[PDB]
């Protein structure tokens, strides 16, 4: 019944980009546009300049004719390869023939939709995100929808979530262009330098000839996306022997590092990038053993190579110290010499876990076969007695509560991230 609405439905069928909805809306890629052959199959443009990559959708004018003017939804996937938050104007999605239309673009740290009806008059909204919590970019895929009704109001949404919302106002004369033209496009200047090339991945583009609402929306969000399959970072698909830099959503601005084999957690000096710290490995002990991709249930344990050798995150045994609270079931996760003999020891089972705006995951400690679940990852500070420490210094560390973790569940400190390395 949702799909009965759909008037445009980009995709990459071959190798090559076309309208699956049905009305053969003309699809013409020009420069470097690179599709992927693996899901989700999105293509790939830039603002290098040399061949900038540009798609162009042409639809049949007739069917624009009678759906765009009174209610309709536009939604896709997107990503933008180093979205900080200085970033210039860049129109990305622009359908505006004359002075009339509706254009995408991004500035600083938004992402706005814009209605525009003459060359002296527009209606916009937008998308901002938490620069606090996106220091070196917010570089990770999202999910857009935006929805209009002229007789109500126009909102957008990211990732199923009701971001802004508003009334349209007389927009009489506005005229809807037939062409949809994708392509990174840098805004009229007043920001006066050159900076670096920005990547954008788009995928599964649709247009309906009516106002979807949040319900539909979230069903749509859902409907093509392996909500199973733990993503890194970024959105795309977690691996198994691919080097992360795992993090804890709660201390962003740390990263990992090991002393007398125990993991701790510094802080990061290049904030505005995600290097620094050691790097982990997540090798699979039970799952689909046709991938490589981590999935929820997947049983697992972690590898982190330091000087030159390769240890194993364990959880230890040594009961913990605080200052403030107390030790209710925890315990520190280490390093430890692989034994050749996976050790019950340093089993794992993860679980996907993702937020509205990020993408982490839950660790679990289990038993070979994961029918026992003990506990939950976390992490704290303790006083510790490291290397060279005579007395016991406070240290932000790795933890799993055992005993009844079900009342962690709910806190982002049991959230952990997977940065890839670059």
């Amino acid at each position: 019944n949702i799909n009965d609405s759909k008037i445009l439905s980009l995709q990459n069928r071959k190798n090559t980009l076309v309208d699956t909805s049905g009305y053969n809306a003309e699809v013409s890629e020009e420069g470097d546009v690179q599709l992927n052959p693996i899901f989700p199959f999105d293509f790939k443009l830039g603002s290098s300049g040399e061949d900038r990559g540009k798609v162009i959708v042409t639809q049949n004018e007739n069917i624009v004719y009678n759906s765009m003017y009174e209610s309709f939804s536009i939604s896709f996937w997107i990503r933008i390869n180093k979205w900080v938050s200085n970033l210039p104007g860049y129109t990305i999605i622009d359908s505006v023939k004359n002075n009339s239309g509706w254009s995408i673009g991004i500035i600083s740290n938004f992402l706005v939709f814009t209605l525009k009806q003459n060359e002296d008059s527009e209606q916009s909204i937008n998308f901002s995100y938490d620069i606090s919590n996106n220091a070196p970019g917010y570089n990770k895929w999202f999910f857009v929808t935006v929805t209009n009704n002229m007789m109500g109001n126009m909102k957008i949404y990211i990732n199923g979530k009701l971001i802004d919302t508003i009334k349209v106002k007389e927009l009489t004369g506005i005229n809807f262009s037939k062409t949809i033209t994708f392509e990174i496009n840098k805004i009229p200047d007043t920001i006066t330098s050159d900076s670096d090339n920005i990547n954008m991945w788009i995928r599964d583009f649709y247009i309906f000839a009516k106002e979807l609402d949040g319900k539909d929306i979230n069903i749509l969000f859902n409907s093509l996306q392996y909500t199973n399959v733990v993503k890194d970072y970024w959105g795309n698909d977690l691996r198994y022997n691919k080097e992360y830099y795992m993090v804890n959503i709660d201390y962003l601005n740390r990263y990992m590092y090991a002393n007398s084999r125990q993991i701790v957690f510094n802080t990061r000096r290049n904030n505005n990038d995600f290097n620094e710290g050691y790097k982990i490995i997540i090798k699979r002990i039970r799952g689909n053993t046709n991938d490589t991709r981590v999935r929820g249930g997947d049983i697992l344990y972690f590898d982190m190579t330091i000087n030159n050798k390769a240890y194993n995150l364990f959880m230890k045994n040594e009961t913990m110290y605080a200052d403030n609270h107390s030790t209710e079931d925890i315990y520190a996760i280490g390093l430890r010499e692989q034994t050749k003999d996976i050790n019950d020891n340093i089993i794992f089972q993860i679980q996907p876990m993702n937020n509205t705006y990020y993408y982490a995951s839950q660790i679990f400690k289990s038993n070979f076969n994961g029918e026992n679940i003990s506990g939950i990852c976390s992490i704290g500070t303790y006083r510790f007695r490291l290397g060279g420490d005579w007395y016991r210094h406070n240290y932000l560390v790795p933890t799993v509560k055992q005993g009844n973790y079900a009342s962690l569940l709910e806190s982002t400190s049991t959230h952990w991230g997977f940065v890839p390395v670059s």
